[PDB]
C-alpha cells in the first residue's frame, strides 16, 4: 500500500502508452454507463494518435505516481508532491506499470485538442476525456492533471478551455465548479453518426 | 428581387472573405442573444484563420447565391419556396464572383472520439441570412460539410444548439442528428481562466 507522500507526474503520452490509454478509456466508459458504445483498441489509437505535433491535434497527457532542460521543449513533465489524504490500496497496480519509468504507476489520463470560438475569434482547447483510477481519486491528483492542461492552454493563448459533463455526474460538476468552470445549462450537444451520417448526402 | 430558381454555391473561404465572415458572425451572435459577448474583428480572423491546411484546423465554407483542388465548389439549383426581398444585398457582394450574393457561412474543425478511437468533425457556427432561410440553403451548407467529413472518414459530425432554438433543433433532427439531453458544456474563460494557476 502507498502511504504518506506521492510524487505525481504529468507527461506527454508516447505510442508505448497506447495499452494503458485503451484500459483507462474503457474504465471511463464503464463509469459513464457507456461500455456498449466503447470500441477502443490499441490499434485504433496507433492509427489516430501521434500523427500531429502535441497540442496541434488530439493529445494525451498521462498521470503517473510513485512513492516519494534546453530551449524550445514542447512539454517538460509537471512533477508535484502529493500528501496522501488516506493510504491507497491498488489491486490493479501491476497492470498499470508506466512504460517511461518502471517504478511509476499509471493512474490517469486526459485527452484534449484545439477548438475555436468565433465570438472571441480565437482558438481554445477542448478536453475530450479526464479520468483518474478509483483508488487515486479525492487526494488532488485530478486537480493537478486538469490544471496542467489549462496551464498549457494559457501558454498557447487559449481564449477558453471547454469540455462536457453528464448531468447526473455531480462529483465531476462539483470538481469543475470548484476550479472556476461554469456549467452552461442552455446548450445541447447534437450528434450525426452511424446510419444517419451515412444517409446524409447532397 | 430574387424569384423562381437560384444557383447556390458552397466554397472554401479565403482571407478576402474575412469582412463578410465578421459581419455574419455578428448576425449569428445577435440571433443567439449573445451580441455583447461577440468581439470578432477582421484582424482577429486574419490572426487565427487560414494558418493550417483546410480541414486540418478551423475552416470556413461560404454560402453564396445568384439568380438562375482540396475542395471543389458545390453548385446546386434551388427552387425558391417564396420570392426573396434582400435589402442587405449590396453589403454582401461576393469577393470571388461579383454577380454572387453572400448569404451564409459555416465554421468547423476536427474533433476526436475516444470511444470510437476515431477523429470526427465539430461544427462551431452555421448561419444563413434571414431573407434566405427556410428554402433549402442551410441543408445544402450543412450537407456540404458532412460530405467532406465523410470523405475524411469522420466517425461523427457534432455541434451544439441552444435549448430554446426550436427551429434549429427541428432542422438538425430532420437531418438525422440526435439532440443528446444528458450532456452539459463546461467553460473555463475570462478571469476564471486567468486565475487558474499551477
Ligand atoms: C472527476 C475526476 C477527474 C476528479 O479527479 P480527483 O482526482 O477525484 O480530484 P481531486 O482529488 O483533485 O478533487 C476532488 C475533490 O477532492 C478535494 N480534495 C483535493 N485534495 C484533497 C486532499 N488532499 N484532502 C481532502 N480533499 C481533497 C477537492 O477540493 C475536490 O473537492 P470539490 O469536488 O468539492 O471541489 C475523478 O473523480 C474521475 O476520474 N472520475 C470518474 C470519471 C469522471 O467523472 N470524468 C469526468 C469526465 S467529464
Ligand atoms: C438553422 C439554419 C442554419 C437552417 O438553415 P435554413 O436555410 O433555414 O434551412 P432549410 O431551409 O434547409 O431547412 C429548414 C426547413 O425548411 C424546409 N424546406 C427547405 N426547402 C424547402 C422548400 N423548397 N419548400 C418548403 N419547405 C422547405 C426543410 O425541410 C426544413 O424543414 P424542418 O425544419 O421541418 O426539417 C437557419 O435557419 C439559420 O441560420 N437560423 C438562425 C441561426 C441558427 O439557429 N443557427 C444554428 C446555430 S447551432
Ligand atoms: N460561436 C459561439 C458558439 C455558438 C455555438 C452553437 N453554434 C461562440 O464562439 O461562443
Ligand atoms: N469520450 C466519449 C465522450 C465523453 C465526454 C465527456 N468526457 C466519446 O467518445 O463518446
Ligand atoms: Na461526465
Ligand atoms: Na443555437
Amino acid at each position: 500500500a502507498m502511504e504518506g507522500t506521492l510524487t505525481a507526474t504529468v507527461r506527454l503520452a508516447t505510442p508505448a502508452d497506447a495499452p494503458s490509454i485503451a484500459k483507462l478509456i474503457r474504465e471511463l466508459a464503464d463509469f459513464e454507463e457507456l461500455s456498449h458504445a466503447c470500441v477502443v483498441t490499441e490499434e485504433k489509437l496507433h492509427s489516430s494518435l501521434w500523427k500531429l505535433p502535441p497540442f496541434q491535434g488530439p493529445t494525451v497527457l498521462m498521470l503517473e505516481v510513485c512513492q516519494q532542460h534546453a530551449e524550445g521543449e514542447v512539454f517538460e513533465p509537471i512533477v508535484r508532491s502529493v500528501v496522501l489524504k488516506n493510504p491507497i490500496d491498488d489491486s490493479a497496480r501491476e497492470g498499470f506499470r508506466s512504460p517511461s519509468t518502471g517504478t511509476h504507476t499509471t493512474v490517469g489520463f486526459v485527452l484534449f485538442f484545439p477548438n475555436y470560438s468565433t465570438f472571441l475569434a480565437k482558438g481554445g482547447y477542448y478536453i475530450e476525456d479526464l479520468y483518474v483510477r478509483k483508488p487515486y481519486r479525492g487526494t488532488g491528483l485530478g486537480t493537478i492533471l486538469l490544471k496542467s492542461v489549462v496551464q498549457q492552454a494559457k501558454k498557447l493563448r487559449a481564449g477558453r478551455v471547454e469540455w462536457c459533463v453528464l448531468d447526473w455526474n455531480v462529483n465531476a460538476i462539483k470538481f469543475y465548479e470548484g476550479l472556476g468552470a461554469k456549467v452552461m445549462p442552455e446548450w445541447r450537444i447534437c450528434r450525426l453518426t452511424g446510419e444517419a451520417l451515412e444517409a446524409c448526402a447532397l
